[PDB]
């Protein structure tokens, strides 16, 4: 029972972002998932992932958001 | 029973940003998960991330946010 | 029963960041997960993660935010 | 019974934001669970983590923020 | 039960933040959790936590913010 | 026999030099002999050698110069 | 036979220099000899060597410069 | 015979220098010699040798200079 | 048979030297001889040897100057 | 037979030098010979060796100035 559920009813400056990035070398991988001889892995991500050398999140969940996950195994 | 519910009912400068980067060198990895050799391995994340050399994270969660997780196995 | 419930029922400068980074060399790895020859690992990471050479979380949870985690396995 | 509920119901500078870092080298590693040649691990994070050279968090939880963490394991 | 409520009911220069950093060398490492030939090990984190060279936490909890947290095993 | 002889008998701007430079980066290497599993290496320089990311080289040899220079071997 | 001889028998704005540098990053090698796993080197630098971001070399040799140089081996 | 012989024999701005240097970061190395398991090596260096983010090398030889080498061995 | 011989016989701004240096960080390491598992290393240097950010070698040699090497080994 | 003779024999601004630096950080190594797990080094060095983050050699040899050196071993 992994359920999520998100309910929004709704009956000058906002939100306004300014960036000024300037790099010469980036290396940025985000969301990895590395097995090396490995027998078992299991791995889940979920919700925002910002990422970077000028990594901005602004405003992110403004509603409703859920995030319900059951990760694994059964033996 | 893994259950996220998130409801949001709703009837000058405001998350207003500036963000100014200057980098030469930059390595970012963001979620990362490494197994090596692992017989068994249960990786999990959830929500809002914000990674970087320069990691500006404003007005995640103005409203309803749930994040319900159930990590593990069973033998 | 991992329940994660939020509700937000609702009826001059605010919330406004600067940010001004300089960096000549950066390393950022954010959320790690590292196993070498184990056996058995279970992780979970929720919530707000900011990180990074310069990381800023301004208003993260303006409403509401549920964050449950049943972490852990069962023999 | 891992259950976390979190309500907010509601019926000049203000939360103004400043910051100017300059950093030459950086290494910032954030949720780090390393495992070696172990048998058995469980961890959790939750909530807010800000980390990295210059770390600010202003005005994290202005509403509900609800953390259940149920962390470990039965034999 | 390890249950967390929060609830926020609610019917000059106010949280105005000025930081400035200035680093050579930084090693930041924020939440950690090594485990080397380890052959049992739980760990729960939670809540906020600001980390590095230059940490600032201001105005963290102004509403209603639970941290419960059940940690352990049973034999 | 390798005689270098260099003889000088003697019985406005003249020579005026102006030099600006403005680098951000910059790698000189100069004069450089490199041998990696080499079984036999004979390297001669004479002489002026003017490098860099600017290399003025003026009125260098006014009077006498001799370079003489016998470079090898001999089974 | 190595026989470098010189002599010098001797009976407004003269070399007059202005030089204006600026360099965020500079590296500089001047004469270097790299061996690795060489079984033989011979090297032999002689005379003027100037080097780096912003080199000048006026006037060198005004009166006399001999540069005799035998370089190698006999078998 | 390696023989050097020099003989002077002598019976406005003249050499006047202006240098302005502005450098951030510098690696200078000048005359090196490296050797990483070498079974054999012979160097030799003469001369004058200005090295450096900012060289400058002016009337360097006015009278007699004499540089007689002989570099290398015998078998 | 290394002889080196140096005569000097004698029967407005000059030599006039102006340097303004400015450095954040430096690192000069002038003459350098290394070896590492080296069998056999043989190094010589001679003369006039300048080295570092602001390195200005002015006049060097305004009389006699001799440099007689004789550099090398015998089996 | 290594023999070194310098004679002098001798029957407005001269060498006025004007020197200003500013240094943050500053690792100068000057003449340096290292040696690790080597079986044989010779090493000679002679002359004049200036070295630094502001180096200056002005003037160096007015008169008579003779470096004769006979580096290296028989077998």
């Amino acid at each position: 029972g992994v359920v999520a559920a998100a309910e929004k009813t709704k009956q000058t400056k906002e939100g306004v972002l300014y960036v000024g990035s300037k790099t010469k070398e980036g290396v940025v991988h985000g969301v990895a998932t590395v097995a090396e001889k490995t027998k078992e892995q299991v791995t889940n991500v979920g919700g925002a992932v910002v990422t970077g050398v000028t990594a901005v999140a602004q405003k992110t969940v403004e509603g409703a958001g859920s995030i319900a996950a059951a990760t694994g195994f059964v033996k």
